[PDB]
């Protein structure tokens, strides 16, 4: 026989002794090695002293698992696990003092995420997304790209659309004190304020510029007249804007980060550009500069902290 540890979070470990004879999944359950099913897996030497992460299956583990996870899924740990077995095999060098991803698996919406996420500020609920997140920008990206998986219900090799993705994630995160307050302007039923709070308050789809939204855009009225939609006050660290791929000139200095997209829906490949000392383009491990760029652009980011508009 062999002892073993049984876990759901890799923090409260279980111990527990195994008979060699009865497989992992008659003894425990569903329970996987590093991403491995070891479920159908007898015992083995090697496997002592090793810690087994399993499915939940008493009330402690339930507990502790949604106090890490956030979440009461039984499918989530197994579309975990699954992932994992694939994102501990790539690669993820710094690039330009940046976490990317060797391409992969049709990774790169996962590498451009990832090298957004060390451009903004934001704090994920669950532990697990932000000790994984922590372990990420200091190199280690595998267990986070896997949990980034998890949380959007999508699988490796699966096609991922960035602002889906960003959108799933900033749902899994503390921006309660995000808020937008815009105004409708229309010539017959008048003006109209509204205000947003989180995920609603740093997204926003149509434009790529975020001076165009300060300054407003066309939005169709509820009495067939177009209107114009304009910011009035942002409290947000940062602001997404996003557009259906096309031509766009990033100036050096004006924005933080974005997404560029080349190809056909869905089947096109993404790539990141940042703006630093000059204009740098990152796409998984290979690494160009340029002092100006036109390209094809779907999201834009932008720092904030407070924003009061100028309009009467
Ligand atoms: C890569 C990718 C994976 C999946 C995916 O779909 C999953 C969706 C489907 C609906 C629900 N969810 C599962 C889409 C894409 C994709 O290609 N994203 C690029 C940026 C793109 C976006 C838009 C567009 C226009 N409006 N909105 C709101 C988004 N249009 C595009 C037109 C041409 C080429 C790229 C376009
Ligand atoms: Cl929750
Ligand atoms: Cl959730
Ligand atoms: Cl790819
Ligand atoms: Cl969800
Ligand atoms: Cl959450
Ligand atoms: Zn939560
Ligand atoms: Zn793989
Ligand atoms: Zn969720
Ligand atoms: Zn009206
Ligand atoms: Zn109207
Ligand atoms: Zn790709």
């Amino acid at each position: 026989t062999i002892k073993v540890f049984t876990t759901v979070d890799n923090i409260n470990l279980h111990t527990q002794v195994v008979d060699m004879s009865m497989t992992y999944g008659q003894q425990f359950g569903p329970t996987y090695l590093d991403g491995a099913d070891v479920t159908k897996i007898k015992p083995h030497n090697s496997h002592e002293g090793k810690t087994f992460y399993v499915l939940p299956n008493d009330d402690t583990l339930r507990v502790e698992a949604f106090e890490y996870y956030h979440t009461t899924d039984p499918s989530f740990l197994g579309r975990y696990m699954s992932a994992l077995n694939h994102t501990k095999k790539w690669k993820y060098p710094q690039v330009n003092g940046l976490t990317s991803i060797k391409w992969a698996d049709n990774n790169c919406y996962l590498a451009t995420a990832l090298l957004t996420l060390q451009q903004i500020e934001l704090k994920f609920n669950p532990p697990a997304l932000q000790d994984a997140y922590y372990r990420a920008r200091a190199g280690e990206a595998a267990n986070f790209c896997a949990l980034i998986l998890a949380y959007c219900n999508k699988t490796v090799g699966e096609l991922g659309d960035v602002r889906e993705t960003m959108s799933y994630l900033f749902q899994h995160a503390n921006l309660d004190s995000c808020k937008r307050v815009l105004n409708v302007v229309c010539k017959t039923c008048g003006q109209q304020q509204t205000t947003l709070k989180g995920v609603e308050a740093v997204m926003y789809m149509g434009t790529l510029s975020y001076e165009q939204f300060k300054k407003g855009v066309q939005i169709p009225c509820t009495c067939g007249k177009q209107a114009t939609k304009y910011l009035v006050q942002q409290e947000s660290p940062f602001v997404m804007m996003s557009a259906p791929p096309a031509q766009y000139e990033l100036k050096h200095g004006t924005f933080t980060c974005a997404s560029e997209y080349t190809g056909n829906y869905q089947c096109g490949h993404y790539k990141h550009i940042t703006s630093k000392e000059t204009l740098y383009c990152i796409d998984g491990a290979l690494l160009t500069k340029s002092s100006e760029y036109k390209g094809p652009i779907t999201d834009v980011f932008y720092k904030e902290n407070s924003y009061t508009t100028t309009i009467k």
